[PDB]
């Protein structure tokens, strides 16, 4: 039990020191690189027991484990929401305000935060009661049904999100008739993309930052770029579809989900895993998920994150190359420079920090490839 606890905590500190090291190398570049390089002249000018206590003053005794688990889920997410709030306010209303990006008031910010928290609970708790029940009621192969249920939930959520969740938080409007709407339609036909409707999301209610999303096409209103540049960026986006990157990501995530539920099944009988974290008299299923998925699986989670980051960089070069294929390299080149400027991206990075962290290859590497 001591080896387990100690190893989780030492791994945490080790990752933290590695990431502090990397961050320092990147911060050094910001303080050091004080004029435009020549490669760039043309590019820029306890809680558990507390939850039981709430349960028993409402008339629910310890035998009601899922109930206590749902209380814990509420308090844990509330605690994390509350401790994140000072930081999010400072980033939005000091950093983002200072550099010209924030567009929202404090009242919008708090309305938004409460709504996101409520909607999260509306989905999280019912789904959690069922998943926990499934785990309890189906071994020795419970993990197959646990996996299948999370796959179905994931599928439902993704299928309803556009119509039923997203409009609670953002304003979507059809792209107006004009020259851009028609060239998008031409391009979509050209690749057999069954384009249905083009929408514009009013991101400017929040921020002047811009970002294109991956059926329907949704474009930020802050995306700005002239029409031929929007089209090359769409060309790139549609490359993620033609090349099957989205399907590969879905398969990876469900294979990973299968593997973790299997290993959870292997490990969840080990009472030493619970004792490591102060659970002596009981082994609640949810606490089990927490310990195994977040603490015990720690090294695997880190290696996989890193592997997905490398893969992501590879997919981005491939999507750029698909837009080149479509004949849009010159416009994509232009588009990436202008978005880098509107969003104030700094186009020099430390090679180690960027290898570890960047899901998108540095701008200069993307421009060279488009040439
Ligand atoms: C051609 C480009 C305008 C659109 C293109 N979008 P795309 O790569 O297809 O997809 C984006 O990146 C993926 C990693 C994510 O999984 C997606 O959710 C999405 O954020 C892109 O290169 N996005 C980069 C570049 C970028 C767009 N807006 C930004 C704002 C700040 C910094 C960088 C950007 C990004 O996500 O960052
Ligand atoms: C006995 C092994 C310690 C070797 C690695 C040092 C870990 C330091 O990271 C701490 C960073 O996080 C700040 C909060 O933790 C402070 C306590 O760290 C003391 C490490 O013994
Ligand atoms: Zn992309």
């Amino acid at each position: 039990e001591k080896r387990i606890f100690g190893a989780v905590l030492l791994f945490s500190w080790t990752v933290y020191l590695w990431e502090t090291f990397l961050a320092q190398r990147q911060r050094r570049i910001y303080k050091t690189t004080t004029h435009v390089p020549p490669e760039l002249g043309q590019i820029m000018d306890y809680l558990w027991r507390l939850s039981g206590r709430f349960c028993g003053y409402a008339g629910f005794g310890p035998e009601y484990e899922i109930t206590q688990s749902l209380v814990f889920l509420l308090l844990a997410t509330l605690f994390s929401a509350l401790a994140g709030l000072p930081w999010s306010l400072y980033n939005t209303f000091v950093i983002e305000e200072k550099h010209g990006f924030n567009q929202q008031t404090l009242g919008f910010f708090m309305k938004d935060a409460i709504k996101k928290f409520v909607v999260t609970q509306c989905i999280l708790l019912p789904v959690s009661s069922l998943l926990l029940y499934i785990i309890k009621i189906g071994g020795d192969y419970f993990f197959i049904y646990a996996w299948l249920f999370t796959l179905v939930v994931s599928l439902v959520l993704v299928t309803i999100y556009a119509d039923y969740i997203a409009p609670l938080f953002d304003k979507f409007t059809p792209l107006p008739e004009g020259k851009l709407k028609e060239e998008i339609e031409v391009m979509a036909k050209s690749i057999d993309f069954p384009l249905t409707k083009v929408y514009v999301v009013e991101g400017s209610k929040r921020s002047s930052h811009s970002n294109a999303y991956f059926k329907r096409i949704v474009l930020f209103d802050t995306l700005g770029c002239k029409n031929e540049e929007v089209l090359a960026v769409l060309g790139h986006e549609l490359g993620h579809w033609k090349l099957g990157h989205t399907v590969k990501n879905i398969i990876i995530s469900q294979m990973n989900s299968f593997l973790c539920f299997f290993l959870f099944a292997v490990l969840i009988g080990r009472k030493e895993l619970f004792a490591a974290f102060g659970f002596y008299d009981s082994q609640p299923t949810l606490i089990g998920l927490l310990i195994i998925f977040q603490f015990i699986f720690s090294p695997y989670n880190e290696v996989l994150s890193f592997c997905l980051t490398v893969l992501s960089r590879r997919f981005e070069f491939q999507a750029d190359a698909f837009a080149k294929k479509l004949g849009k390299a010159k416009d994509l080149y232009s588009a990436l420079i202008k978005l880098n400027k509107d969003n104030l991206g700094f186009p020099v990075s430390d090679w180690l920090f960027s290898m570890w962290h960047y899901s998108h290859p540095p701008l200069l590497e993307r421009l060279q490839a488009l040439k």
